[PDB]
């Protein structure tokens, strides 16, 4: 919510609490999410001050609390910053920013991440390209320098980040995204190129210096109706592990389906239908493997812009014979969640 | 403090800052509370959404930062997320909420804590129903669907926790809580059951699979007096530890007494003269050993609404006998407190 | 930002995110601060209520929030609380306050500690008075009581925080600062004495009882100048390590310089050239050694009171041949802010 607008700048104060609850088969050890308390409370502020007549300067700020944690010794597990970004939009020539964000990639992944709670699970966080990372100056553009209205492009600079464990581990790189939207549809393409730590390749899994990331994004986005396809593929990137012998890295190709079917009653109901399908390559020893395979049916319903309910159900499609070991149980997903 | 309140919702940040200092013998080791610094702050929100009519959504967080805490390591000690939940509620029909709450035992407990720093020993945290606990979906009822005014009714359903402790554990439980209240009295009579879990169990202090709590309160609370007390006993719940054999576990019964009187006088002055008496019984190895028992003797100064300043005095009266080894020094609390 | 002022009380929710990156030789190893992503956001609150016609209440918290790390398990590193502190002030008679707050040395200190990223080494955090501490209450005076315009003498008791590490210990002590400020000068005598816990004792390094901080500053700050000069010596105080025997404790003597030139142009640009020697003696094993020894050149560039952008060039003037092995190697430092 906006609580500041003054003297050219306003500062809009957001969060929300999630009082959600996770339903699976045992104690979620064996399942898509798991089961039992996963409730979590956000905190953030959006800013944005009028510097001049055509130049603006923002900064933005995202935490993410847990509820589902003691006020022991695990009091401060799965809290993290999310967002810690500022930059600058000088009209219609660009935007800049440095700070913890988004990767380019998930300008074209963002098309099929709309479900109640799940789904959009190629796009990792701390992972090159594909989710929120560190180490990234960005420049974005809007309607091509205001030439061709729907066009737009983007650059990204990935630094280097070389931290305690290879999975939360990247090297220098850089990645693009072109779109261009027209009444409705919207077409994305995304690409992301980044050099691996030595963290990275001295993994049990995963063979490579380079680490490439690229996804396509059909959509179509009007009158209550959205429909969303993305596929993409990852090379040596898609952070994996392996359960029956313990051991972590990445998976050297991966192919990710994601499909995503959504209406907006009127009345305030989200009823949504998706698939996913995202099956590794080339794994050391192991070869072929479906890494995230299940069948999405959920609803969202808004009582207004600050207060929703939604149960979210996955139909797990991963067998048990899963050589990596990942998760063949259901998941069902009921979160009641106020925000401002 | 209110500082949103626009179309139909309404934003409430508060927090305080607390400088609080603790005086004991020695180094605060064998006391009730301990010595040295003790200062923190607090932040969170208090939410609220007029959807309809007679429907309204709320959402609630907080925060407990700690500032006795260095910048080093060690900067992350004690610092935890105290609430965290959002619900709705209904005219008079009643109200259902999910997240992190205050347990159903605390509306019997609630009444003897008021004391300017310490009070409410049984009340403690992350501990079935007596306090602040995950996986709580809490439904009430006030004044009996609107019908017999006064008349509060609660029921709650506690969810498996299985945490790294099993000091912060818990499993699946059912609790409840009525309450009537008649110009200025006010009788309360809660109960709570719950499971105990495989690590509850394992400890070498405490036998039984299954965890009660209950506790009745009496109170004055008009014209400036305020009169309360408590009684209730607790089942495998009490939190214990032994200092003499290193061993942590809990309590079979106790017998928990606990009585408060205050007056708050024009100018803005509130004397606290209280009484704490916890003992507990087959303590496995033990028998019977009081676990918190004192005299309290405090003043509350409030300036404004905003600033006040206090010193609560603990009179311990556990002797230096005491076989599990509960502090028998004396502990006092002076602090200075702005508040939003 | 001034987000709430009603009923004779006001509150400013503030905070910044920094994009922040620094830039080294190597991998930050062996520089003056590092090199690789620095980001990092702030958030806090400033109150002040008006409790009568000359009484005022407050409360000051303060947080740090790193952008530089994951989301994993390296999600809370440099995550600290700055400030907690509430206070009274009541007119020409002084203002008292308990909470974490900066030391009475930094009174002087802060006259160096200006420039865009750096400087201000002498100034370290949890370091008995010279930075941000724990366990002080500070009386403060403005004017002398209301009769001698310009003089402020301040008054502050370091309280003992025995911790798991000598570097964030400390005992009790007692602190002051005299200051007198006439058109634009100022100057500042602070001083600084408190007793050594037996952990910092312990220590290979550093040997005395007592702890002792002062400092000197002569300043100019008017008409967009800003000129300033700091002289001090510590005994047992400043925290050093030994990068070739891996040992840690406490420089027995300290001679301290900083020197600082800038001006703020009408256009916004505050261009910033230092100087800063710190040098150690009698250290155990080793003898004469300088800590801290730059040139500093930068620039700072203010589009408005909430954003903006600076280069902190050093000139690091500390040679390899450094006998605890403190980084030699430049640090240029290239920031972009917003503030609100
Ligand atoms: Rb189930
Ligand atoms: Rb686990
Ligand atoms: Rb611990
Ligand atoms: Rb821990
Ligand atoms: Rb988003
Ligand atoms: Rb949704
Ligand atoms: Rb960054
Ligand atoms: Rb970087
Ligand atoms: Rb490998
Ligand atoms: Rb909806
Ligand atoms: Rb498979
Ligand atoms: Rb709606
Ligand atoms: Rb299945
Ligand atoms: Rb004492
Ligand atoms: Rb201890
Ligand atoms: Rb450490
Ligand atoms: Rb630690
Ligand atoms: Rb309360
Ligand atoms: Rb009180
Ligand atoms: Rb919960
Ligand atoms: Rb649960
Ligand atoms: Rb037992
Ligand atoms: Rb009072
Ligand atoms: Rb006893
Ligand atoms: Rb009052
Ligand atoms: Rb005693
Ligand atoms: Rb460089
Ligand atoms: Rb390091
Ligand atoms: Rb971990
Ligand atoms: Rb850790
Ligand atoms: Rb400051
Ligand atoms: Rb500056
Ligand atoms: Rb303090
Ligand atoms: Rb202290
Ligand atoms: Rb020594
Ligand atoms: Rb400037
Ligand atoms: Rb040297
Ligand atoms: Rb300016
Ligand atoms: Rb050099």
């Amino acid at each position: 919510a906006e609580i500041y607008n003054k003297d050219g700048n306003k500062v809009d104060l957001y969060g929300k609490a999630v009082g959600l609850h996770y339903f699976s088969k045992g104690n979620g050890e064996n399942s898509y999410g798991g089961n039992g308390d996963m409730t979590y409370a956000r905190l953030g502020f959006k800013g944005e001050t009028q510097i001049n007549s055509d130049l603006t300067g923002y900064g933005q700020w995202e935490y993410n609390f847990q509820g589902n944690n003691s006020e022991g010794a695990d009091a401060q597990t799965g809290n993290k910053t999310r967002l810690a970004f500022a930059g600058l939009k000088y009209a219609d020539v660009g935007s800049f920013d440095y700070g913890r964000n988004y990767g380019v990639v998930y300008d074209a992944l963002g098309y099929t991440d709309m479900l109640p709670e799940f789904g959009g699970d190629t796009a990792y966080s701390d992972d090159f390209f594909v989710g929120r990372v560190g180490g990234v100056a960005t420049y974005r553009n809007s309607n091509f320098f205001g030439l061709v209205d729907g066009l737009n492009f983007a650059v990204q600079y990935l630094g280097k980040n070389e931290r305690d464990t290879a999975r939360r581990s990247n090297g220098d790189g850089v990645g693009g995204s072109i779109s261009y939207e027209y009444e409705g549809f919207g077409i994305v393409g995304a690409y992301g190129a980044a050099d691996r730590t030595n963290l990275q390749e001295a993994q049990p899994l995963g063979n490579g210096k380079k680490a490439e990331q690229w996804a396509t994004g059909l959509k179509y986005d009007a009158n209550n109706i959205y429909l969303a396809a993305n596929y993409g593929e990852t090379r040596n990137a898609t952070p994996i592990t392996n359960k029956f012998t313990n051991t972590s890295g990445f998976a050297n190709k991966t192919q990710d389906v994601l499909l995503v079917a959504q209406y907006q009653f009127d009345f305030g109901l989200r009823p949504s239908i998706a698939y996913t399908k995202s099956k590794a390559k080339d794994v050391e020893g192991i070869g072929d493997v479906d890494l995230v395979n299940y069948f999405e049916v959920g609803a969202t319903y808004y009582f207004n812009k600050n207060m929703s309910t939604y149960v979210d159900y996955i139909i797990n499609q991963i067998d048990s014979d899963n050589k990596l070991g990942v998760g063949s149980d259901d998941t069902v997903a009921v979160g009641i969640v106020y925000q401002f």
